[PDB]
DNA sequence: ATCTGGCCTAGATCT
DNA sequence: CACGGTGGATCGAAAA
DNA sequence: TTTTCGATCCACCGTGAGATCTAGGCCAGAT
DNA sequence: ATCTGGCCTAGATCT
DNA sequence: CACGGTGGATCGAAAA
DNA sequence: TTTTCGATCCACCGTGAGATCTAGGCCAGAT
């Protein structure tokens, strides 16, 4: 009937960041100027705004939180993606999988102390191993689906609780159904900040490995993220700690503390290396930690690997192995896809050269996972393990929330303001809606060392400054 | 050629409060959706945006201020008003007068301490004594033309200086010219806050009157506002002070301080009346003033006349005269047009009854002007002497400035940010452009005493809460 | 065993 | 510190 | 030889996220 | 005439 | 304190 | 008996303007 369907009038209503009064006056002005058939009435705008929303028996909002039963959220997603983005019957019976990735990160608000929001972005819709739907910008806020949030300060406690709830809700849900098609789901946990990577990674450094219980007895459990968390998520901290053991034990060619005369000299070396690091680069190190195991910021681990030569000279760990750790962690943290066989052989040779540089000191668990069993988990998931919003992207999504809380919710009962935040965080995410953020500025790419670009593939949609 | 002329695409661009990127994406999206002939290109948007701007040899912006030579501003105004809002040759030679009113008021910003902006709103365009153009909402920010501003704290000093500059620039300018029509100008100063009314009114209470040098020798000088300022602008303060003299002299039936035994009892009465007022209503009074003549806030004068009965009992001034002062000041402050003969006879009878209530105390100068020569100045100007933005209106105009400073200027050299503020404060004012603010809420009208509504005419465009 | 007394975490302030 | 966002200046292609 | 059209520049000011400094509640020496 | 000492104006905080 | 601004709920007219 | 259309409601949260409280520089009693 009209030029703009409701499904595109909505896209306009979002991209221009328009209020209800603003859209109503826009359409009314276009009408008054003689043209009559361009902008759907708000009635239809909202009648599509409803098909963007899940069944209201599943959206549970309270004055403190808003939770969408993941089942309904995934049903909604796989319904919208079809409803517009596939010419139907392109496949008749081929299996469908909506490969998606989720997570959360608190962000202060400058009461509403700091939002803490689970989040979900549909990455791809694959059929029988073939692509039907691809996300044009997997690090852009275009497709951030909210699963739940609540205005609680992001302690370790609220994080561990929310992760427990969400990781059981994930195990629960059943494949979704749309127009005679039975779509299964695959969710990974990669929307993790650094702080949260510490809060979750610091359960304990456990002395085991599942595959190694050399040969393999193939039995795998990929779910609940524990594999990815322990192996590669923001292992950097552990790595800086792990090697540091050697940086102290550099005297007696062993790990234990049972020796006589080993321990006093070992303590003194810890002393002097900590004094050296404190005087040359002013970075606090493991020397002060009493709770939940030895732990440091991501600040210290990053600034450790931030320059290979300087700290490599400092610690006495010869510069080449620190070069290798810096480059492989640069690969993980980079945000680009990991080429399986090249990264795998780089890691295998790094392992070989490392063990033949230090064989007295056996393989530390976290590093043993990162290097030996490292690449095959990027393989079995085909993921970007750091995959999460860019600096400009997370900045835009947090400004999205602050806008939808301050300008696009209704200042009533408080059940409603959170209800509208949740609404617009679905609408603005709808895989069905065209949505145009202003064009980014071309930034010089993240300066990378001379041995990583072969591990990455720089045909890219990302432009972050300090992380990715 | 296209549905929206540039002159209406601009109206849309403003009313929706749209940025340049937002308008460009709006038009581009409408284009991409198949319709091609609706939204002018930004090139034409801006080519009309130029005809909204005065000749750039007159806009003088510096890192501290922005001043438009009033001549150019009035030329621009009388050009735009014709260019769209008159079917030409409706009159061929009849004289033209753009009756306008101006003023200023500082407003803090919550560096950019507080803007202090001259302002101008074209009220009417009259021809040979007949209306051609009428302002639909003379208290709305729709037509606020900026003459100059500068980010300076609003002392009495900057105000008196800016008023001197503007009142000489007004005397200077020459009738404007548009398409064979020679338009003269008439500007009044009514865009005055209360604070500014004090800062200007407190030159001195001078012992004279021009008409009275009983009969009249007709010689009049209406310009420079001095008449309106001294006579009726926010005289209320003076009135509360003037009568207060009697409220002290209630003992000896005279004005002077030469008596013996008069003065001590007079001081004691001042004491006790000040103690009574301080204990019953907690309002500070004239008793403490050492500089620039006796002066009080508008707070105290208003709260004085805020209830007739209570303070009327307190002061000993019989309640009826205070009823009359309250009602006539309510008329001035009300914001509604003043019916000349009814208001005039009300004031004449108030004068008669007052002098026959207190004749010992001669007519104080400010009150003598307000009541005896009072109405004829509303006559010779046909004005709303309080005419100035409403609460919601001034709130919207100050939010206009904060928006055009924070969102619609360019963050460059600072010559430019002020240049764009000035631009959009002209554009958003253009008498040529349709501009739709969101619809106001119906408020209960300002509660008025039972003898004023005959002085006002409540066929109204105004909806303020505390002032008008 | 008490009396205050040098440290380990949240707000405030850089960058 | 880094980046986003301002609206005009400027330039080249194009329209013609 | 004019207008129109689009992209890019200009360059700084807020903002904001991460990252550093600064104030109050708890296990060792003397009675 | 000096030495500090009770008041009259700007920022901060209600409403 | 007062008012503006939120987007949906609800209702009546209307479309038909 | 459905959809569509418009206006009005819901009612509270920021904001903001005016209006109140709170900290530093100047003319009288003793040397
Ligand atoms: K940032
Ligand atoms: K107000
Ligand atoms: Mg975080
Ligand atoms: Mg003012
Ligand atoms: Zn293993
Ligand atoms: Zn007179």
């Amino acid at each position: 009937s009209t030029i703009f369907s409701p499904e595109k009038a909505l896209g306009l209503l979002l991209s221009l960041k328009l209020s209800k009064w603003q859209y109503i006056t826009l359409r009314e002005t276009t009408i008054r100027e003689g043209s009559k058939e361009i902008y759907p009435s708000y009635y239809k705008v909202q009648k599509a705004k409803l098909q963007c929303y899940p069944p209201k028996a599943f959206v549970a909002v309270t004055d403190s939180s808003a939770k969408i039963a993941l089942q309904a959220l995934l049903d909604l997603t796989v319904n919208r993606i079809f409803e517009t983005i596939r010419s139907p019957d392109a496949i008749q019976n081929k299996q469908l999988i909506l490969i998606s990735k989720w997570g959360f990160d608190g962000a202060s608000n400058q009461g509403d102390s700091s939002i803490f929001m689970t989040s979900l972005v549909p990455l791809k819709l694959t059929a029988d191993g073939d692509t039907v739907w691809v996300n044009p910008k997997p690090c852009s806020p275009m497709y951030c689906r909210p699963v739940q949030f609540s205005f609680v300060k992001e302690t370790k406690d609220v994080v561990i609780n929310e992760k427990t709830a969400m990781d059981d809700e994930i195990e629960a849900l059943v494949p979704s159904k749309c127009q005679g098609h039975e779509i299964s789901h695959k969710l990974m946990m990669t929307m993790i900040d650094g702080k949260i990577c510490t809060y979750l990674s610091e359960a304990k450094s456990n002395a085991a490995c599942y595959l190694c219980l050399l040969d393999v007895i193939a039995s795998k459990t990929i779910s609940s993220g524990v594999y990815e968390f322990g192996l590669s998520t923001l292992a950097r901290i552990n790595v800086m700690e792990c090697l540091l053991h050697i940086a102290y034990r550099l005297d007696f060619k062993k790990w234990s503390a049972r020796g006589e005369g080993h321990q006093e000299l070992l303590h003194s070396r810890k002393k002097l290396i900590q004094d050296r690091f404190k005087d040359d680069l002013n970075l606090l190190i493991d020397i002060v930690k009493q709770g939940s195991g030895t732990t440091n910021d991501g600040n210290t681990a990053r600034r450790f690997f931030e320059f290979p030569d300087k700290t490599a000279a400092i610690t006495g760990l010869d510069e080449d192995l620190i070069r290798r750790f810096s480059v492989i962690l640069q690969a993980i943290t980079s945000g680009e896809i990991i080429d399986v066989p090249k990264f795998k052989e780089y890691a295998r040779t790094t392992a070989e050269k490392y063990v033949e540089l230090y064989d007295w000191y056996y393989m530390s668990s976290t590093v043993h996972k990162l290097l030996i069993h490292g690449g095959d988990i990027i393989a079995e998931n085909a993921i970007v393990p750091i995959g999460s919003l860019s600096e400009e992207a997370s900045e835009a999504r947090n400004k999205d929330f602050r806008r939808f809380r301050e300008h696009h919710s209704r200042k009533k009962s408080r059940q409603a303001s959170n209800e509208d935040i949740l609404n617009m965080l679905i609408i603005s995410s709808d895989p069905l809606i065209s949505f145009t953020r202003p064009k980014l500025d071309a930034h010089k790419r993240q300066t990378y060392f001379k041995e990583t670009v072969e591990l990455l593939q720089l045909q890219d949609q990302e432009a972050p400054t300090e992380f990715h």
